[PDB]
């Protein structure tokens, strides 16, 4: 029932509706020679929509700005990036230039710039140390600690129980590590190790690229770290 | 023009005519949460055909056969897997249960033996120094010396200046390392020297997985390889 690469093209954006007012977007990217997928997530707020993540680059943004229009007919209003990668941040010039408000953590800023990435403009305050929580309309934003990268956050909608892990979360097929170039692989258990904690109540997880499930992605995740740490 | 992930559902063939009597096979598969294409090559000697590599599995392989009995009309007689993994014997028993003869180096049945894979029947002898080279029918089997495996051989098609590459061989979008698990990269680049001497008037080359090109998929090779041994 969810959209793999199978049934999406590279440059367009599919929607899967999780649960009342809330949904998932998926798009597709090649490089290296092979298709990766990747999901951001979308949550009503009243008559508007708040973004998370971008579609991974500005043509990807703009078929997602586009689906959204014609699928669910309400306007982004905000959109958050949960870490300075092109799979987060790609596009945010696109959202920007649509009259979204792209928000991101100074760290997420900070390094986005180092790195010649898109840059959101608004800063999210509170979310510098390992276990901050900051409420941000319909979700809750979460800073674990390092994990995929020094900056990464996940998102908690409470009203539905979904927990949007980003790329510091790992779908079952993958047995091996991602791009793990930015990553912080003695802290990543224990940055997972605080998601769990925080939000054991999570019924739905998704993660920042392939198939949701339970909170078991998280014990998962941990495992394919700790087997690549010992590689 | 050559097939890509898009137009080739997961369990799918496509052929490619190269030149008058020669194909490459196209086929997918899903792994770690990605899609990857895979090449193999048909050859027509005579009134029956030549299969280079399987088509990375069971049911690929099956339907490999089943697309040349329909678009070819000529009968598969033997088969050559250019080194031990999966994406070149993975099928193998399908090959042997259609009558196909199908073939393997000494060296290659040795290592599939280990790894528990699918055996080739038949032993290419001759091929176990590097820079030996044989005529199997329509084409000579080339062992360069290790590069992605140390087993892996090259085919060259005089006929058509059509030379095969196998995994030995990246293709340009790949810029950084695929499966090195069984690679020997401190002698690679040598071996491709090897292959740029014996073939320096191929004017076709198809690695084994994605966009063929000319004889700078070698020097292309070589750079992403001496890349990674600086990692
Ligand atoms: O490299 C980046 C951002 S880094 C990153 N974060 N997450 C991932 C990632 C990707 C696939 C599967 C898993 C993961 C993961 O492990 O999360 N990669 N973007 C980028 N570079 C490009 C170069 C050329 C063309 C397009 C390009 N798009
Ligand atoms: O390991 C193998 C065979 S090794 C091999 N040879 N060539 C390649 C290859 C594949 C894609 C792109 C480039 C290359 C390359 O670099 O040539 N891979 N298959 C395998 N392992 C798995 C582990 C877990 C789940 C599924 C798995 N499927
Ligand atoms: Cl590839
Ligand atoms: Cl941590
Ligand atoms: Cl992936
Ligand atoms: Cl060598
Ligand atoms: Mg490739
Ligand atoms: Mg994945
Ligand atoms: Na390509
Ligand atoms: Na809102
Ligand atoms: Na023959
Ligand atoms: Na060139
Ligand atoms: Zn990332
Ligand atoms: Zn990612
Ligand atoms: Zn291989
Ligand atoms: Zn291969």
């Amino acid at each position: 029932e969810y959209p793999t690469v199978s049934e999406i093209p590279v440059g367009e954006v599919r929607l899967y509706q999780i649960a009342d007012g809330v949904w998932s977007h998926i798009a597709t990217q090649s490089f290296d020679g092979a298709v990766y997928p990747s999901n951001g997530l979308i949550v009503r707020d009243g008559d508007e929509l708040l973004l998370i993540d971008t579609a991974w680059g500005a043509k990807n943004t703009a078929a997602l700005l586009a689906e959204i229009e014609k699928q669910i007919g309400l306007p982004v209003t905000r959109a958050v990036s949960t870490h300075f990668h092109d799979d987060r941040v790609g596009g945010v010039d696109v959202l920007r230039a649509a009259g979204v408000a792209t928000y991101a953590s100074p760290s997420t800023r900070r390094l986005a710039e180092v790195e010649g990435n898109e840059i959101p403009t608004h800063s999210l305050e509170g979310l510098s140390s390992s276990g901050d929580a900051v409420r941000f309309g319909p979700v809750e934003l979460f800073y674990p600690g390092a994990a995929h990268s020094t900056d990464n956050l996940v998102v908690y909608v409470p009203s539905a129980s979904v927990l949007y892990g980003g790329c510091a979360i790992y779908e079952l097929s993958r047995t091996s590590a991602g791009n793990v170039a930015d990553a912080d692989l003695a802290e990543w258990p224990t940055s997972i190790e605080r998601i769990q904690q925080h939000y054991p109540e999570a019924q739905f997880v998704i993660p920042g690229h392939g198939l949701p499930g339970g909170l078991d992605l998280l014990k998962h995740t941990t495992n394919v770290v700790k087997a690549h740490t010992n590689r």
